[PDB]
């Protein structure tokens, strides 16, 4: 039934729009993970311009010259890993707004599963009766209603032969005779007790 | 305009349920009454005192 299906399906992406989270998790994990050896790599480059920044003076520059060239390996690294940290901050960007556009899509298709169902109950059950009152169409001679009248006058008119009506003769003289009847007992009696 | 369409369907056929409610029973009634009133003018026919094939 599409019905079914409409619910399991909405099942199965709630399951992504939690993997997807926990994608972004492991993502911006590293980013913190990186951004945390750059700052002890400077800090170490930091201690050696430090220990650097107290050989130079009263004349000690040739001690100055080896110390600074000992920092410059040092520096190479905190360049490249620099360089790595800014370009990965798009990625997370990147990737959080792909997860907004698509929660909001998520509960976007929700409230329309539900008016889209309620409408086909609607469209099922209203539409459910109108057949059966066919069957009791009263506007047909195929229907229960219409039939039983049928069987009513099959039966009243089946012993309309049994018990045949009076022929028309004594129709037209019972009363013929009963207007007299009245007025000829009564004849007496308005001359009578007049 | 749907949730006024929608009740719209509903007072209709409500209406429409009740009066056929009343109709079952008219019919129903006189069903029995062309079936009682009926079943009882045969076997008077078996004494039908009208023709030479009655008891009496």
């Amino acid at each position: 039934a599409p019905e079914d299906l409409l619910e399991r399906l909405l099942g199965e992406m709630e399951l992504e729009l939690i993997e997807l989270r926990r994608a972004l998790a492991q993502t911006i994990a590293t980013f913190k993970s990186t951004e945390r050896q750059r700052d002890a790599q400077q800090l170490i480059a930091q201690r050696w311009y430090e220990k650097a920044q107290a050989a130079l003076d009263r004349g000690n520059e040739q001690l100055a010259r080896e110390a600074l060239g000992q920092r410059q390996s040092y520096q190479s690294h905190t360049e490249a890993l620099g360089k790595s940290l800014g370009e990965q901050r798009a990625l997370v960007e990147q990737v959080r707004g792909q997860l907004q556009k698509l929660e909001r899509k998520y509960l976007e298709l929700k409230s329309q599963k539900n008016l889209y169902l309620a409408r086909l109950k609607s469209a099922i059950a209203a539409q459910k009766i109108e057949e059966i009152a066919g069957n009791l169409d009263n506007a047909s001679a195929s229907s229960l209603f219409e039939r039983i009248e049928t069987k009513i006058l099959e039966l009243e008119a089946e012993r309309e032969l049994l018990n045949p009506p009076p022929s028309p003769l004594d129709k037209k003289f019972e009363q013929w005779e009963e207007q007299q009847a009245v007025e000829a007992t009564l004849a007496a009696m308005k001359a009578r007790r007049s």
